């Protein structure tokens, strides 16, 4: 399984726009996420798209994948890295250089609708992505939760790691919709937990990224095959009771917990309960009908700041029980 | 190919029978139910209420097994001729594992309904080989104010109940809309709007059509409840009340899919209120864009879909579309 090298001070990040053109919509907080990272001593090469606008998106199928190829093929770039998600990333599959990628692994990193092009990528190529952060809502998050997130990124993407790699939950959090290109208040410090849903433990490859996201990909040759043993992740953000029973149903129909040994669950950044009360595990709970499957709830892997940085395409052992996220295989040389 | 088992056409007098899996539009748009009911019982036909009718949970009719053990009692009641959703909404396809694909088998019925009825129409013509129908759900096909009702009507009885000899050709409707205005009560008439179909990309195929609302098949992909799309299908799509950032995932989620690569033939619906996001495109721009230099023959704005009057549509059985001159026939029975 072959592996990108790790980031180092003084690389370049290469940013690109495979969907919503959010370096023309808010400058003030891409500029913010620019500096942030120029400050910590990283370069960053924009994306030929930087600054377009096509309404919706950044612009057409093959513009964006023209954008991402380039630097995808630039043996200067060490890590490339989404602006901001968006629908539209599964467009770019069918024109992604994924030879270029193989001959010259990097880090490839975003969440979100970027999770179609972490998983085409991991699927074509074999080689771990990583779902975490995007650079303007990620870095141009301000104190004190970027600093958060910025702490994670680092361990894993640049800090040498040995195994097993635990990975630890944050204090504090917040899904507060506020301060997005200027501050106004201090978000609410939301004190933290993991969630045992379902006891147990589960041991096996890591897949999975934004559910909705997965579901516009699924069946194709872009979406990593789900195996017997696999751990499941997913989150969601910004969606109502209603969507995520149907996202739920289509895994459970697809027979995916019939194979999965476990399941960890993002939280879902303001959702919408439509009255009911219920929580997404919940939600899921009913779907499930009593099969027993550990799941481990509210992962600070999603929408909500601060973010983890995590590899796909590795052995993890979690334990639901003890609330507990080991990475037992190496992702980075 | 070989006679297959079909549903028994539509008498008059004969039981429809009505469940919710999805929206609890019975109990939210009470005076539209009522009138949708009203309009089948003065046509002759009896209306058979499901078990969560009138009932209440939120975002849905009911729990999982809720809705599942309402529409299994109707597949298993030997006096129903006609099964028909009463709305959608995002949760149809919760059913599936549950349904008793079984009893469907041993006495079939018309199962007829749209939008997120798909998963539910797919998946019993995947699981028994049986042909569903997109067509009317109760409350917004059958509770529109006339003219528009009296159309879907006809379309409704020329496919179900009346004989047609084969090649059946689906008549363009006259007139149509998509104006968001007289749900429960009716304020103004609706803007009688000129239709027509719209040659996208010349040409003709033949095969059996496949599909539904699209973005309700992102929900069953690659299940045994999706049926498998095959060399020479054609793909009927439809979504209503999107975005264009939507629809260009779930063209795209078909491209990827190698679906472009099998199908002779598209079909695509009007898109109720649409959102072009300031594009000024047209969902079937999108598409094209999607399709990018293949070639494949395109009959857009179909009115089999969200807009009003909506004609109902077998699945499962061969049709002939003309995009050239934009016609539609079916040919092969779905009814005995
Ligand atoms: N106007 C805004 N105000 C607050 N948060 C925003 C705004 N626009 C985008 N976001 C955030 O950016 C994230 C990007 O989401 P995604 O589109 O899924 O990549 C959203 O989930 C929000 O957290
Ligand atoms: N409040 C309303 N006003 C007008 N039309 C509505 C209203 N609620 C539902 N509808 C119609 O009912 C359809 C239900 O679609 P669906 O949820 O896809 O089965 C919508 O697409 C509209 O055409």
């Amino acid at each position: 399984m072959p592996l990108p090298k790790s980031l180092k001070y003084g690389d370049t990040i290469g940013i690109y726009s495979p969907s919503s053109p959010v370096t023309y919509t808010s400058p003030k907080r891409f500029e913010r996420a620019k500096s942030y990272l120029l400050q910590k001593g990283f370069h960053i090469l924009e994306g030929s798209l930087t600054g377009r606008y096509d309404y919706y998106r950044s612009g057409s199928i093959q513009e964006r994948a023209k954008e991402l190829n380039a630097l995808i093929r630039n043996p200067n770039v060490s890590c490339i890295m989404s602006t901001i998600g968006g629908m539209n990333s599964n467009s770019l599959l069918p024109y992604i250089d994924y030879d270029a990628f193989q001959n010259n692994p990097k880090i490839m990193i975003g969440y979100s609708d970027a999770t179609a092009l972490l998983l085409g990528i991991y699927a074509k190529t074999g080689i771990p992505t990583f779902y975490g952060p995007a650079l303007v809502p990620s870095f141009g998050e301000f104190e004190p939760f970027v600093d958060d997130t910025y702490k994670y990124f680092l361990e894993t993407l640049l800090h040498d790691q040995a195994l097993p790699y635990n990975i630890k939950q944050p204090l504090f959090w917040s899904d507060e919709f506020i301060n997005w290109e200027e501050k106004t208040k201090e978000k609410e410090l939301r004190p933290n937990n993991w969630i045992s849903v379902t006891n147990g433990q589960a041991t096996g490859r890591v897949i999975g990224g934004n559910l909705n996201t997965i579901q516009g990909i699924w069946g194709s040759p872009y979406m990593p095959c789900i195996q017997e043993g696999d751990i499941l992740f997913i989150e969601d953000s910004r969606k109502d009771a209603a969507t995520i029973e149907r996202s739920f149903s289509f895994l459970k129909i697809n027979g995916v917990f019939d194979k999965v040994s476990g399941i960890i669950l993002g939280k879902h950044e303001q959702f919408d309960d439509c009255g009911t009360n219920r929580k997404p595990y919940e939600i899921l709970l009913e779907v499930l009908q009593n099969q027993r499957i550990p799941l481990l709830a509210d992962f600070d892997c999603c929408h909500t700041h601060p973010m983890i940085t995590m590899p796909i395409g590795v052995q993890v052992k979690m334990d639901a029980t003890n609330k507990t996220i080991h990475i037992l295989e190496k992702w980075k040389i």
